């Protein structure tokens, strides 16, 4: 498990193994193998976000790309994308070219 | 209601009002005002999908335009996309630049 | 069964199978095979209306072409003709040369 | 709290606030309001850490800023030093120029 | 045993052997092989303090070296260490560049 | 006290207060309030050797300055001497221009 | 046996054998093989008083030379000595610079 | 009481008082108050040999002047005598002049 | 035996011989071979008196001359004298220089 | 009494009182007051013999004066006489002028 | 025998033989060879008076000559002598000198 705080701003190119949960900020690109959250009030700005599978809660603004892109209610994704199973619930304002399938 | 069987192969620009369900084909753009719904071997292919609530289950092809763009488990898209509330269950192939939210 | 709407104008060249019944507007030719309608706001406009059995309660201008040619009280007909049993019932405005029998 | 994983490798400027407990890898350096703690195998690599409560218990190796610097049997320091209760248990190889009291 | 008492400030270079503790003060080098101790109101100011393990609690202003410079709650170091074991209990004012570890 | 080692050799002028054993060596010289004993294997070797009251049972060389310069059977003096009750017993190898009396 | 008496002022060299007590005054030096005493109100007041073992108990203005010079309590020697001995009690005002031992 | 011993050699001249007894030599003058003896194998070489009782067994050689010159069998007298009772018993060599009576 | 009686003046040289008691007076010299007594109130004035033992208990003022000169409590010696035993008892005025022994 | 002896030759004038018996010799002039008696040996060779009884048993030569002048047979005078009874017995040489009666 | 008478005054020469006793007078001289006797009133005056034998009792004056003068107590002679052996008693005023023995 990685969990960053409400309030955990972190510049650079985070690199984690595991199971993370991101609430915090991130000024960079994310490279995780396993389970990704990004928080309610997190935000992972930059350009490479790679995971397993990406649960989606807050803002995201990067090249993301995953296994299975499941959002919530309350998402906001910008940015391409790249997955296999692209599961939006209802509301996210998802703005950016994208492949699925 | 204007319902399309499952090959009624329609050439030319179909413009409808109401509640749709195509599960024929469609060559050309489809502008319906009302309830859509592709088919789980409808194929809408061509330029212009403009609708209210679009209901995918088969295949399209075209810079879809809607509110609420709901898909199914067996869908496949293809093309632009402008909505407000891009709800996709698991297993679309969900090919094209998109806005929402 | 392929019905359509009171008001569903569609431009091009429809193409259907089964029992179609029409009462929006086609502009274009009908290629169906099964019983066809018309309904009695319905008009299909275009070249060619080619059926198996045709039920006119509308309006048709085309060089329409059937087995079996009923038509209705508020019919009217207009173009060419080819079928094998024209019946006309009283108050069809037929305008065009025929061929039956 | 803000918890890294045995393997979570941040490259570049972490900034947080609150408890954090670090055991992964830091590239750069660690700005920590709150209490820290360096874990085992984890490894402070860097310039400047500055927090309120340290616990080293593995590497660091940059210019340590605290309140109380408190480190354990396993712990190996590097750097400068500036704290007000450097309280060392035995084993530690601290090398670098401090001040303190 | 060599104890020097409250108030015995020895000038130069004192060379001893064995468990020594100092409570006076000293104005030069201390040489000691054995178990040193610096009393309270002890000061030990000059260059060089070698000893075999160091047990300060008053004031020390000197390059000290030995293999375990333990310390206690009142003590106060200046200058450069080289230790092994640098054990630091809380409130030592250790100024100075170490090498320990 | 102040008691000094067997082998305890300081170069330099001690200053020393209250009672004072030397057993090992001072090269330098000795100024003491209070009483003074050189030990069995003790040697003061310098200019200034002021007490109170001198216990020599080892060897002194210097301008010893006392009260009340007691010996023993073992003593060695060398150098001038002023006290006010010089009791030596049997055998002192005293040499130098003492003032007695 | 040579006493003198309380008053028996000799001018002179003196010179005797075997045991002398003198209680009276010399003046001049005196010569002894033996044992010698000067009495409480003696007084040998000259150069050279040599013997075998002197017990001064008054005093003595000379360059002593004995063996034993054991004295008392009142004595007071002034002058060179040269002894193997010196045995002071306590209160000798001794003033001159010795050899012994 | 002054004894001399048979061999106590007194160079210079002895002022005595009291009871005498000479029994080694004096190379000088005798000046004696009170009873004088001298021994068998005294001899009082000099000049001034006064007393108030002299007792001669031996040998005299001076200026002799007393109140009662008393002699023995053995006695040697020589030089001037001033007695008031000169009493010889038989074999002095008494060689010159004398006033008595 | 020569007895002079107590009041027997005779001038000159007398020349006896034997045993000579003189109790007068003589004014001359006399030359006795034997014992010779002087007498109480007798008198031998004059220049010699040579005998072999003299008895003085009278005055003699001669250069007397004898073997044994033996006197008395009330002699009175004058002049010179040569014996070898002068034997006096106390009260003798004996004036003059001898030899004797 | 004044008893001279056979040998005592007295020089000078002898002056006797009382008893006197010259037997030795006389040379020069006897005055005795008292008897007076030349023995048979004696000589009496002078001037003047004056006494008071004169037995003359010898020699006599000189002015012999007297009361009694007695004699004996081996008596021999010579010289003047003056007596007042010239008692000769028988055998005197009896020389020189006398007065008698 | 011759005797003369108390009152025979014979002047002359008187020439005698034998035994003669004179008691008278004679005036003149006498040669008697003989004994001779002068009586006591006898008186023989003269100058001669030669015998063998006088014996004086009375008065003579002459130069008597004779071997033996015996005289008596109331005798007296005056006048020289020359005998032999000269006898006087006591009480002769014996007046002359003589020459005896």
């Amino acid at each position: 498990l990685t969990y960053l705080g409400p309030d955990t701003e972190v510049l650079g190119d985070m690199r984690a193994k595991g199971q993370v949960r991101i609430d915090g900020l991130v000024r960079g690109s994310v490279l995780v193998e396993g389970e990704l959250e990004v928080g309610p009030t997190g935000r992972v700005e930059g350009e490479r976000v790679e995971a397993r599978s990406v649960l989606i809660h807050g803002e995201v603004k990067a090249e993301l790309t995953a296994e299975k892109v499941v959002l919530s209610k309350t998402a906001r994704f910008t940015g391409q994308l790249k997955a296999q199973a692209l599961e939006v619930e209802a509301g996210a304002v998802f703005v950016g070219q994208s492949v699925a399938g």
